[PDB]
């Protein structure tokens, strides 16, 4: 049940001590990777966001106005060009609010939601790493809400509701919600974290969500709510985290020009709700056990034949099948019959389909699936369609079951 | 026509001296840059690729082993960590040789197509950086393909038919085609030039495309076949580049098995039909001077309405377009009819729909464009098939038009 043992298991992804904690995404790992962009990017439009692209360096001055030089340099990576030090960025936040800072911003442009898959990079060691789940570059499906303080209700109602929403898709309704407040080394006034800390704490209470305190948990410039799921092995998992920051703007030159005409600095609400993408991925193969659903299966559909009567036949399944969307493979191998299940089977591949001479009439295909399940013959255009349904409704279980 | 300079009239990107020859992909510019991945990606489906990812940096150890690090040190990114060097990638070559080096590899396996949109680093000089042309940081259109030396055609044709077939889509087919020889500091021996120069040759000639040699213009590991583009101001754009390797595989341990069951060194062929995205992406944006094609506009469609009265029904066909797959921005602005067409007309949008009272009963749309012209009212459902038949077949002209 391990996602190290099944990735190598199943093609997903493989690390090496030349680059460690950094992953080479197979092909079979980056489609289920792309999947999970497709799926978040149909929630950006649903929720209004913005998606842009950052640099993946940058000079330490820009850093040095954050402070998070100040508190993490020793988990950040450096690299010099022409007597000036850069550094490799470990957060989108400063790279968003320079793109904020471009043109010039007013009332009737906020709440600004600008989201980016930013691939991080943060200098942890080397005793610390563990498969997908700490590793040394990730990837966020980070955001930052650019508003008002009277917007500040309605922009966090909406990144909890963004929690919830794709956290049922897959299957995961137990969730433990945290508020992380001050820690002692930290920068901004008493009052700023008092209204930043209570704003959260409302928040929750508004959306009828139990959670405890976390005393000195939180970022040094933001308190945030930490969301953790738990799998069906009942293991804690923290992804989600939402932080209040009434801090970074300021120190970062970013203003607006408000309602009364005036110079107004603005709240910036940080987002992510899977977290790193990368760990994301392990434990959604540890919570499936290799048992991708449909959607996310990197083969979908594996067409075999059990002569080369059936060669041409299944040749144009597998044409037909891949220009309707979906991926779908051919076993042609001269192998006995029961030897192809077993090994897609073990590849946990949703759905096989077996084409005898008895096939070759009916314009029909023996369905079977991973589970070890018989469905019987009957149309492909039907399977097409009940396909089709199954990954467009991202169906978390398969059909028949 | 400078693309510096629309792109900051359109929301395209910006660059600042934080980050040098780095560029800042803002939501409109960002849009246009997936837009072209989706249209590569189907190319990648049909001519069978597959698509992986490699991390960010690796051990120099290995850029040492492909001779990299002697010959372009000084265009290199170098960072610390544990008392170890790591190089930010300049090319995805080895990082594709890593996947492929995993898990042994056969003769059954060969041709193996692996494409990656590998983002690079390379320290350019400050004085040397302009725009989009010339960045230091950039993301290429990378493949590399495994196959042996029998099949040297039938990948090579493969990737000149990809090249026109990819560049007609943009409207260009105005090409001139380089053939870069040997240097003085290679490696291999001189039979391996012979042999890859004239493969490279005979198939030009195989595709009948006229050609002209450049003489130690070609990379220390391979010869390389240059495509130059001319826009519709008849300036050289150098994008394609396919380089034929029997090198680094080699000294990169790269192995499979052949049909006399021995090991055998795999052939690598180097290509990429845009090069880098950053740089293409200024060249149509000169090249259209801003009139980006539908399937590529950042906004497709903008709505607005005279006043409240048609608000409900902008916003349901807001809706029903979005539904449909169209980019669609709504304009409920308190502001007057003929400012909101300005603004959207600047802003290069191919379509404008504008509701009033006599197209809310009628259930139509009033219909006409960023250049000027009229389509009167037409079927809401009309505009919607039309729009999806010129999105889907990436169309280089307007409705009509
Ligand atoms: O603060 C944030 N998130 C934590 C933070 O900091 O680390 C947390 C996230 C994290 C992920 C992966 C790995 N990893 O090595 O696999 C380490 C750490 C944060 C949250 C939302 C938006 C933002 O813009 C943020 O910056
Ligand atoms: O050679 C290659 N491609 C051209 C080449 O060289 O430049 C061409 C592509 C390009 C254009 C502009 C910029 N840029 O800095 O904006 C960078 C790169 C190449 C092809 C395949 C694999 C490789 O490993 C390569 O190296
Ligand atoms: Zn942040
Ligand atoms: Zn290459």
């Amino acid at each position: 049940r391990d996602h190290r043992k099944i990735g190598k298991q199943l093609d997903l992804y493989h690390m090496q001590e030349e680059a460690p904690g950094m992953v080479f995404w197979h092909n079979d790992g980056w489609t289920i990777f792309r999947e999970l962009e497709v799926f978040v990017r149909s929630k950006l439009k649903e929720y209004q966001y913005q998606e842009v692209k950052g640099p993946f360096m940058m000079d330490r001055v820009l850093w040095e106005k954050t402070g998070h030089w100040d508190n993490y340099k020793d988990a950040m990576f450096t690299t010099s060009s022409e007597n000036r030090e850069y550094c490799i960025k470990p957060m989108n936040c400063p790279g968003h609010v320079q793109i904020f800072n471009q043109g010039l911003k007013s009332y009737r442009d906020l709440p600004l939601r600008m989201a980016e898959f930013g691939s991080c990079h943060r200098n942890e060691p080397s005793g610390s790493l563990h498969g997908l789940m700490r590793v040394r570059g990730f990837t966020q499906d980070d955001a930052h809400i650019f508003c008002t303080e009277e917007q500040i209700r309605d922009e966090v109602n909406g990144c909890i509701r963004l929690v919830y929403d794709m956290y049922s898709t897959f299957g995961f309704e137990k969730i433990v919600v945290k508020l992380s407040t001050r820690p002692e080394k930290r920068i901004g006034s008493d009052e700023m974290w008092d209204r930043a800390e209570a704003d959260l704490a409302v928040a929750l209470e508004e959306n009828n969500i139990p959670f405890e305190y976390q005393l000195g948990e939180g970022a040094f410039y933001a308190p945030k709510i930490e969301f953790t799921l738990y799998d069906c092995l009942d293991r804690a998992w923290q992804c989600g985290t939402v932080q209040l920051d009434f801090s970074l703007p300021s120190r970062l030159s970013a203003s607006y020009v408000g309602e009364d005409n005036e110079r107004k600095v603005p709240v910036m609400i940080h987002r992510a709700i899977l977290g790193s993408m990368e760990r994301f991925i392990g434990i959604l193969t540890e919570e499936f056990a290799g048992f991708f659903p449909t959607w996310l299966a990197p083969v979908q559909v594996v067409i075999m034949n059990i002569t080369d009567s059936q060669s041409e036949y299944v040749n144009e399944l597998t044409q037909k099948l891949s220009n309707a969307g979906i991926r779908v493979k051919a076993d042609l191998r001269n192998e006995k019959i029961g030897f192809k299940i077993r090994e897609h089977t073990l590849r946990r591949v949703p759905y096989m389909l077996v084409c005898g001479d008895k096939e070759v009439e009916s314009g029909k295909v023996a369905v079977r699936t991973r589970r070890g399940k018989d469905l019987g013959s009957m149309d492909v255009n039907e399977v097409i369609e009940k396909l089709q349904q199954e990954i467009r409704s991202r169906s978390l279980k398969q059909l028949e079951e």
